């Protein structure tokens, strides 16, 4: 019904063939065939070996098909040594790719909404008697996909739906009417930074990023009403100072409450606040939170050089960063507005070379923390050395410099006199 891209047939060089259930037992088949329940495997919790035509998991002497409750008896296996084991108890890999046997671990799934507080699923778990090795519709008249957490339902009734890759944002969404991006605010669930990362990644999503004020306003109107402090995509981890949204949004705004971001050294990952209405702090990446998930489904006058359609020059005379702009427009150009990686690196290796630090263009003279281009260009991306920008030492810091050898960008005073660089 559904698919399967975890599961795999285990193939042996030693002999030629691969891993079956048949009866009761297990043996290798020549005739190895990926369609037939038997002799396909699922690595699941507990180091178990799931296999889908037994519904049983493999077990030891000798070798059997058990039901995986039984644990007693071993149905304990580590991958680096199976082939060595199926060699002595009976040179192994995955069939058809020839891969080691590590090649497809058992991951962990969160479950959204239900009683379980996100807890992941209990891989296999007992419905009904039956035995299941990931979700089903059954048991529920939506025909909507859950888990149970609690490897019997029947006993502790803990259960979830499953995270689901959809293109759609059915049932568990929000829907921005205006942009059309879609919300999950998963407000009982409690995870740490890194499994709410893997939660809205295995919804084909990422965590929130608040790319712009409104983006954010929304955000507080699906608050209103709740106190609560869920984690979002912003993280320190990457690189240690230097901020960054998990899905890879320019850095273009900033909602940062008072005297945040703080403790630079264990605190590396962003929440929102409603407390802060809205404002955003830094904690510890291991503390467990609810957490928001987010998606949407003719070269040049002498002087100037080229980047790929456009052209570029240094201003060497050191003005203000409104008067810079102003020389550049008296040519062909304005301000440098920084869209690519490899844009930076001409601008910074070419073009700036051995000048510490120079205007580009990027600012936030019209709205505080919120940052644009003098042109009008869409901020596609940023590059900020750490702890940047911050309105240093609580004053205005409206325009960007480009400083030090790699490029990254400083919020700056614009009455300070620097050079500067211009693109048409
Ligand atoms: C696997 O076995 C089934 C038995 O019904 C057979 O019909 C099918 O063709 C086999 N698959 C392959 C890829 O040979
Ligand atoms: C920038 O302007 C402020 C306010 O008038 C002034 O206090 C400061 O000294 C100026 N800085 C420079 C570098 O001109
Ligand atoms: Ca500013
Ligand atoms: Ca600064
Ligand atoms: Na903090």
């Amino acid at each position: 019904a559904l698919p399967e891209p975890n599961i795999f047939l285990i193939f042996s060089h030693g002999l030629q063939g691969c891993l079956e259930a048949q009866g009761g037992q297990v043996r290798v088949t020549p005739a190895c065939n990926t369609s037939l329940p038997a002799q396909r495997w699922k690595w699941v919790s507990r180091n178990r070996l799931f296999n889908l035509g037994t519904m049983q998991c493999l077990g030891t002497a000798s070798l059997g098909m058990y039901e995986c409750d039984r644990e007693a008896l071993n149905l304990r296996w580590h991958c680096r040594t199976l082939g060595d084991q199926l060699s002595l108890l009976l040179q192994w890999r995955i069939y058809g790719s020839e891969e080691d046997l590590c090649a497809l671990p058992y991951h962990e799934v969160y479950t959204i909404q239900g009683n379980s507080h996100g807890k992941p699923c209990t891989i296999p778990f007992k419905y009904d008697n039956q035995w299941f090795h990931g979700c089903t519709s059954t048991g529920r008249e939506d025909g909507h996909l859950w888990c149970a957490t609690t490897q019997d339902y029947g006993k502790d009734e803990r259960w979830g739906f499953c995270p689901i890759k959809s293109n759609d944002c059915e049932t568990f969404w929000d829907k921005d009417q205006l942009t059309d991006s879609c919300y999950q605010f998963n407000f009982q669930s409690t995870l740490s930074w890194r499994e709410a990362w893997a939660s809205c990644e295995q919804q084909g999503a990422d965590l929130l990023s608040i790319t712009e004020i409104h983006e954010q306003t929304y955000i507080n109107g699906l608050l209103t009403g709740y106190s609560s402090t869920l984690w979002i995509g912003l993280n320190d981890l990457d690189t240690s100072g230097g901020w960054q949204w998990s899905d890879n949004s320019p850095l273009k705004y900033l909602n940062w409450e008072s005297d945040q971001p703080d403790n630079p050294s264990e605190e590396n990952c962003g929440v929102i606040r409603t407390e802060s209405s809205g404002g955003w702090q830094n904690r510890d990446c291991s503390i467990a939170l609810p957490y928001v998930c987010k998606k949407k489904p003719v070269e040049c006058e002498p002087s100037w050089q080229p980047f790929q359609g456009h052209c570029y020059r240094l201003q060497a005379e050191k003005r203000s960063w409104q008067e810079s702009k102003k020389a550049c427009l008296r040519g062909g150009g304005d301000l440098v507005s920084i869209h690519s990686m490899a844009e930076l690196e001409f601008i910074t290796k070419q073009i700036k070379q051995e000048v510490e630090e120079l205007w580009i263009g990027l600012n936030d003279l019209k709205l505080q923390m919120n940052f644009e281009w003098s042109d009008g260009s869409l901020v596609s991306f940023t590059h900020w050395h750490p702890f940047e920008p911050n309105n240093f030492r609580d004053s205005l810091e409206d325009c960007v410099t480009i400083w030090g050898p790699e490029g990254r960008w400083n919020d700056s005073p614009c009455n300070q006199s620097l050079p500067s660089i211009c693109k048409k």
